[PDB]
């Protein structure tokens, strides 16, 4: 046994991807009417695959839990979604927002708030989701609370609204609007579900919502980011008024590296770029400020330190698929296709590494490079909360599984805290704009039965949480991948 007694193995899941299917459907998601969008279909934006035709977890948890359990998994991360717990607006409760100028400081929700949001919310989605939290510690699971995951409520933000004159984006992003009615969801769920959780995360990859729509402007990517380091703090601290459970969030960590190795200075502009200004922010409380900045300058005024933002980071998830290669622009940066991320057209990367059916470049060496940068930077508590391939003949993810866990046990045993891993998908499910033919299961799903199949992987993870590690007999697996 390398890993030590007690490292969770489990699976993550979001709301929107997996629950929908039977029962239960829930068209009151800006995602939800994102993918039925008739301009997003005629033009490839999205794959008009719907999502209401999808792996039923509304009501085949228990079965998927069972499964879970016999694979050898005693931790999991669900994502609850705000669209369902309030399927209508909750501005009508008032609640104190306390503001410095521009920075939304404080959020105070009172237990009278707490009864009026249980007035106007969905009680039922409420109870289901106490059913399948129950259900999950009736089987001894940790379970990770996560409470946003892209997708939002329509009347929070509506699609069909907006116009294509400027620009085809969803924008689900945060406003001040957005903050406050995302501190009471947080308050909401943390009264509805606490005693049948273990942490919080409050978001899930906010990073991949701030970084588009911004038009290659940095002023809207600082600005438009600010509002998510706001949404996380104030987040933060209406649950910790009810809640004495460890908060975090779960961030998205594209690898950033230069081409062979030759630019380690524009590697540490764009890590804090992409990473680490997030992180600071509400981990130390030392963020930035875009007041000054001009619409055609790069960087914001740093050192700005907020009493509000400090100290309200309790975990770091990361998720990791592979890595992300720039070089040097005029305006500051850009990535190379071939490497990472950008190998959709390609066969091989040009590193000559497979590429997975997503186009995704594998590279578990960006896993522990990634661990390192957090435990170095922070020394936080940190989860593996996502790490899986796109694979639907189970080709490629026995050894993608065996090489990135084994880059967690080096970064353990080189000083990371990595407290448990969560393998990306349990089962086939939703991928967004790409979906269903993107199968990131280690369980295969047929959408028309809705059965689950095991796929070989799923031995392979019982084997190495059985030997709590990768046994030596299991090591070859990943030799093709480093």
């Amino acid at each position: 046994g390398m890993l030590p007694k007690g490292f969770r193995f489990g699976f993550s899941l979001a709301g929107f991807q997996s629950e929908m299917g039977l029962s239960g459907k829930d068209e009151n998601s800006d995602w939800y009417q994102w993918c039925h969008d008739e301009y997003n279909i005629k033009n490839g934006v999205v794959s008009g695959d719907f999502p209401e035709n999808g792996a039923a977890y509304w009501d085949l948890f228990r079965k998927d839990h069972e499964t879970a359990v016999n694979i050898g998994m005693n931790s999991t991360r669900i994502g609850i979604e705000w669209s369902r717990i309030f399927p209508t607006s909750t501005e009508g409760v008032k609640v104190r927002i306390d503001r410095d100028g521009d920075n939304i400081t404080g959020i105070t929700i009172e237990k009278s708030d707490l009864e009026s949001l249980k007035k106007i919310c969905n009680m039922d989605a409420v109870k289901k989701y106490r059913e399948i939290f129950m259900d999950l510690k009736d089987r001894n699971f940790y379970m990770i609370l996560n409470l946003f995951h892209w997708s939002m409520p329509l009347w929070i933000n509506d699609p069909r609204k907006r116009e294509i004159s400027k620009g085809n984006n969803l924008g689900n992003f945060f406003s001040e609007k957005s903050v406050i009615e995302f501190a009471k969801f947080a308050a909401f769920a943390a009264y509805s579900f606490d005693d049948l959780v273990d942490v919080y995360s409050t978001m899930n990859e906010p990073n991949v919502v701030f970084s588009g729509g911004n038009n290659n402007s940095e002023k809207k990517y600082y600005s438009k980011m600010k509002f998510f380091i706001e949404a996380h703090a104030r987040a933060y601290d209406c649950i910790r008024t009810i809640s004495r459970k460890r908060i975090g969030v779960i961030y998205a960590n594209e690898h950033i590296e230069s081409l062979e190795n030759s630019d380690p200075e524009l590697v540490e502009e764009v890590t804090w770029r992409n990473r680490y200004s997030f992180i600071d922010s509400i981990k130390s409380g030392k963020t930035f400020s875009t007041k000054n900045m001009e619409e055609n300058s790069r960087w914001p005024e740093k050192n700005v330190f907020r009493k509000d933002l400090e100290n309200r980071l309790d975990w770091i998830g990361v998720n990791y698929y592979s890595r992300y290669v720039v070089r040097r622009i005029e305006s500051g940066f850009e990535a190379i296709d071939g490497y990472g991320f950008l190998c959709s057209g390609y066969e091989k990367s040009k590193d000559g590494r497979v590429v997975s059916e997503m186009g995704w470049e594998i590279y578990p060496q960006g896993l522990y490079d990634v661990l390192m940068g957090y435990q170095e930077r922070y020394s936080l508590p940190m989860m593996v909360t996502e790490n899986g391939i796109a694979d639907d003949m189970d080709r490629y993810r026995p050894g993608f599984l065996i090489s990135h866990m084994k880059m967690i046990e080096r970064a353990i045993k080189d000083g990371a805290g990595v407290e448990g891993y969560l393998h990306w998908s349990l089962t086939d499910n939703f991928e967004w704009s790409s979906g269903f033919s993107k199968k990131f299961g280690l369980l295969r799903v047929d959408y028309r039965t809705k059965k689950r199949s095991i796929r070989p992987s799923a031995l392979v993870f019982r084997e190495i949480s059985k030997k709590s590690g990768v046994p030596e007999e299991l090591e070859w697996l990943g030799e093709r991948f480093y």
